[PDB]
């Protein structure tokens, strides 16, 4: 039993809800919140900009030190950093950004990072401003993640479409 509330169950391990991931994380304080990161951990917009803003820029400060030490992530890769006031940990995961020409096949690799954590709050990778079809992202999530994932979909109209079209 966990404290996630109001989710629709899609499969044995995947749940989905129309919610603002920032407000959800503040309420649940999950062990792991997933950020929709880029390789530079520059948290400008989308989910990343919103999470970082909610940390009063502490996420960005921590991220800049991470990059200065380690260099950029790989597309499809991840790193674990602090969750600040939102969660114990933040798993920064880089899905392909179609608006940069990146290979959508890397979306499965991106979701594989979730399997290193028993329970996660997460957005749909590569959706929104990353330019991929959210229906496809949800399919890859369900077919790749085996741990317990709670998906927050910000756009209510998109949430209804994802549920109604789910196979
Ligand atoms: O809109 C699709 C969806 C996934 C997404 C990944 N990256 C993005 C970059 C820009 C815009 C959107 C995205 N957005 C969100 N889903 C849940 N909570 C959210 N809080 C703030 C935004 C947001």
């Amino acid at each position: 039993v966990n404290s996630f509330s109001g989710y629709l169950k899609l499969t044995d391990n995947v749940y989905i809800k129309n919610a603002d991931i920032v407000e959800e994380a503040k309420k649940v304080k999950p062990t792991v919140v997933v950020n929709a990161a880029n390789v530079y951990l520059k948290h400008g917009g989308g989910v990343a900009g919103a999470l970082n803003k909610a940390t009063n820029n502490a996420m960005q400060v921590e991220s800049d030190d991470y990059i200065a030490t380690n260099g950029p992530l790989k597309v499809g890769g991840s790193c674990v950093l602090s969750g600040h006031n939102l969660a114990k940990h933040c798993l920064h995961v880089v899905g392909p950004n179609v608006n940069k020409g990146e290979d959508i096949q890397l979306l499965k690799s991106a979701y594989e990072n979730f399997n290193q954590h028993e329970v996660l709050l997460a957005p749909l990778l590569s959706a929104g401003i990353f330019g991929a079809d959210p229906i496809h992202s949800l399919r890859v999530c369900v077919d790749t993640v085996r741990t317990n994932v709670y998906l927050a979909v910000f756009d209510k109209n998109l949430y209804d479409k994802l549920v109604s079209s789910f196979l």
